[PDB]
């Protein structure tokens, strides 16, 4: 029956499909249409049309595997999209209409109904499938009777009767928050509209409002921009994605119901965009350190995942007004235009999203200016993101502590992310494809960049752990300078190391001390493991002399520097060792398959060439110290290292500090409360992390106590000399 409920469903259809906006003369839209035409064609030709069939699609036949239910229903949603698209060859097709109706009834009688119980993954029974069913019925509401709609959505009410919890029919339900809570809306708000149930709509929207509250503990968005999910996992880039992507779709509909959400409540979304998401986007790529186990999905590499966030932001801009709308448009526009590697349209899956992006990109009134430098210390999730606009590089520091899990391996995904938070670092430079094109299945998991580990064999069946210490954190001085430390102990408590980082505008110093090993395994720090481009080969220099790397590891004793020279200076990487160090390097082709790190992925062999740099630690009390200097040419790098000749202030078991004389900035990490005199100019007095700048006779102080997660009055931690 056509009423206010169907009106809302019409709006929903315009959002999840947007057939009303389709234009055959629009190349990008025609491309998506062609993709849907092909998917429906394949589904129609491979579907079982035999009496007493045991499945609809042979490749999604084992229904004890919950994933097969969602995949099946999604094929029907695709049919619904095309049967209602005037330009599709399947528009109002009698066979497709009957195929959707008959398939819904078949699955309802033999696979998914109220008399069934969760078998496999609860997510498919409560989120994946219900969403696919809601969308199918919404799109084809003019072909189904209200009784049929209520009949096919009864199963949804059986598995998801409570808008505040998931796994309600199990022996361990949980409180819905974040991304999951948003999906709760895409399940019950739409189901409510389809069933014309006001109580379901109102109660669900009320539950959804919890999402706008910032938290100071547990799962959710924090004031400092961090986002935690799954109890204690940094997750802005995966579950946070689902949250903004799904919520931006729902809001236009929710705001037109009899239960619209207060404007002041939704105000926090802008905080998420500017504080949480924006910093994690560099040249169109969403930083992997925020994506949890999703890094192990071949169809979701960094640039693809970023689009989930960007399309969400764009929709929010569209529903905003004035300056707010204008600036959000500019944010999306500059990020998209800075991405010369990935075509944003490859992940805009509805006509309205495509249309919005096209108008934005062609609107001269919307400014597209390169983003400025920034540095975000996401202490509540132990990650740090840095971006230098002058030189054009981004830097990500991935840590964990007693407050956070190191890596997530679940649902057979991310089987080898063991060391992705053991002080792993990311460098975002001119090669926008670096962490893409098969990086994850080919990178050697035992040598993640920046990590100090023993060479012990690790099991794919292992799961994450928290760190014994709470002494992990970042002290930020300004948009270009910060200092971080991690009181590191490895997975089996056989190795320790005081690892610290000194972000000094256009370079990052890496210092490690107190390196100890009680095992029979060899210990070493991976200085880098960089994925190469066959098109842009690097010329390697050691102590400014060209070196020829081989698949076989070569030792370079008394190394003062290593320089990776590209034809594009924006891809150059230099490493300056404060004190001559003994390192080893190799360049080799590494093969692997996505299935190796994610059971549900393809076993197809992938291969990439990597340049690995390592420093062995054969004695207790060992240390390492070097400066990473990106994006400068060879002559400039050589000049800079001479300027940094005496930049290392100290690197021992209680004090680590680097000084940038050009800036007049000091980075300092203290592991005890002894009085530390620095550069015969001032003293720092407390265990913690510091970033200090001298501006003649004045001193700006940034102190952070990572264990208590508090700063402190200047006189408690700093004292100028004389
Ligand atoms: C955040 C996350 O990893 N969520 C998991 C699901 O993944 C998301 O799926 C969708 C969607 O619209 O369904 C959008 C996102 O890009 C993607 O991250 C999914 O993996 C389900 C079920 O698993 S599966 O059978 O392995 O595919 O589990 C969620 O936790």
């Amino acid at each position: 029956v056509k009423d206010t409920y169907t009106d809302r469903l019409d709006d929903w259809n315009g959002i999840i499909a947007g057939n009303q906006y389709y234009d055959s003369k629009n190349d990008q839209m025609a491309k998506l249409n062609q993709e849907l035409e092909g998917k429906v064609a394949d589904s129609l030709s491979s579907i079982s049309s035999q009496a007493d069939r045991i499945y609809l699609w042979e490749k999604f036949s084992n229904y004890k595997t919950s994933a097969n239910l969602t995949a099946t229903y999604r094929k029907l949603e695709e049919m619904a999209k095309q049967v209602t698209n005037p330009s599709s060859r399947y528009y109002q097709d009698e066979t497709v209409v009957r195929t959707v109706r008959d398939s819904m009834e078949w699955m309802h009688k033999h696979v998914y109904n109220s008399e069934k119980s969760i078998v496999g993954n609860w997510w498919d029974y409560e989120i994946g499938t219900p969403r696919a069913i809601n969308n199918t019925l919404s799109l084809m509401k003019e072909y189904f009777s209200d009784e049929e709609i209520k009949k096919y959505t009864d199963v949804i009410e059986k598995f998801v009767p409570d808008p505040e919890h998931f796994r309600k029919t199990t022996d361990n339900p949980f409180k819905a928050l974040g991304g999951n809570l948003v999906d709760m809306g895409r399940v019950k708000v739409i189901a409510g509209l389809l069933r014309k149930d006001d109580q379901e709509i109102s109660s669900t929207i009320r539950s959804i409002e919890q999402v706008f509250k910032l938290v100071d503990q547990g799962e959710g968005f924090y004031q400092d921009g961090s986002y935690i999910d799954h109890t204690n996992v940094a997750y802005t880039g995966a579950f946070g994605n689902v949250l903004i992507d799904g919520l931006s779709q729902l809001l236009p509909v929710i705001q037109k119901t009899k239960n619209p959400i207060d404007k002041d409540k939704m105000q926090t979304m802008y905080h998420w965009i500017d504080k949480s998401f924006a910093p994690l986007l560099v040249n169109g790529e969403l930083m992997d350190m925020s994506r949890g186990r999703s890094i192990s999905r071949a169809n979701s590499e960094g640039h693809v995942a970023a689009v989930e966030v960007l399309r969400g932001i764009h929709r929010i801009a569209d529903m905003s007004e004035g300056e707010t709308k204008q600036r959000l448009q500019s944010l999306v526009k500059t990020i998209v235009q800075s991405d010369s590697y990935y075509d944003v349209f490859k992940n805009l899956k509805t006509y309205k999203d495509i249309s919005l992006m096209q108008s934005l990109l062609s609107d001269a009134g919307v400014a597209s200016v390169p983003r400025t430098s920034y540095l975000s210390a996401f202490n509540k999730m132990d990650k740090t993101a840095m971006y230098n606009a002058e030189k054009g590089f981004g830097f990500g520091l991935s840590l964990f502590s007693s407050r956070t899990l190191n890596y997530e391996h679940m649902n057979k995904e991310n089987k080898r992310g063991w060391y992705t938070s053991d002080g792993m670092f990311y460098l975002y430079n001119g090669d926008l494809s670096h962490y893409s094109d098969g990086y994850w299945p080919t990178v050697n998991p035992y040598k993640m960049p920046g990590t100090t580990e023993t060479d012990a064999k690790r099991a794919d069946s292992d799961t994450g752990k928290v760190l014994p210490s709470a002494f992990v954190g970042t002290s930020k001085l300004d948009d270009a300078n910060a200092t971080a430390t991690m009181d590191f102990t490895n997975w089996n408590q056989t190795l320790t190391a005081h690892k610290s980082w000194f972000m000094l505008k256009d370079k990052i110093a890496f210092l490690g001390s107190n390196i100890q090993n009680t095992s029979t395994d060899t210990a070493a720090t991976t200085i880098d493991q960089r994925k190469l481009e066959s098109s842009n080969p690097y010329k390697v220099y050691v102590n400014d002399k060209e070196a020829s790397l081989t698949e076989q590891e070569k030792d370079y004793p008394e190394t003062q520097s290593v320089f990776l020279e590209s034809s594009d200076s924006k891809k150059n990487i230099g490493y300056f060792f404060f004190k001559k160090s003994s390192i080893s390097m190799s360049k080799a082709l590494q093969k692997g398959a996505w299935k190796d790190i994610n059971e549900g992925q393809s076993d197809k062999e992938v291969e990439n060439e990597f340049l690995t740099i390592s420093q062995a630690h054969k004695q207790n009390g060992d240390s390492y110290g070097y400066m990473l200097i990106p994006n400068v040419d060879r002559a400039t790098f050589n000049q800079m290292i001479k300027e940094l000749e005496s930049s290392l202030i100290e690197n021992n078991e209680t004090l680590q500090s680097v000084y940038d004389a050009k800036q007049g900035v000091w980075g300092i990490v203290k592991y005890d409360d002894s009085v530390s005199t620095i550069s015969n100019q001032f003293q720092v007095l407390k265990r913690g992390v510091y970033t200090i700048r001298k501006e003649g006779d004045e001193y700006k102080i940034a102190y952070y106590n990572p264990e208590t997660q508090e700063s402190a009055p200047d006189q408690e931690v700093f004292k100028k000399l004389e």
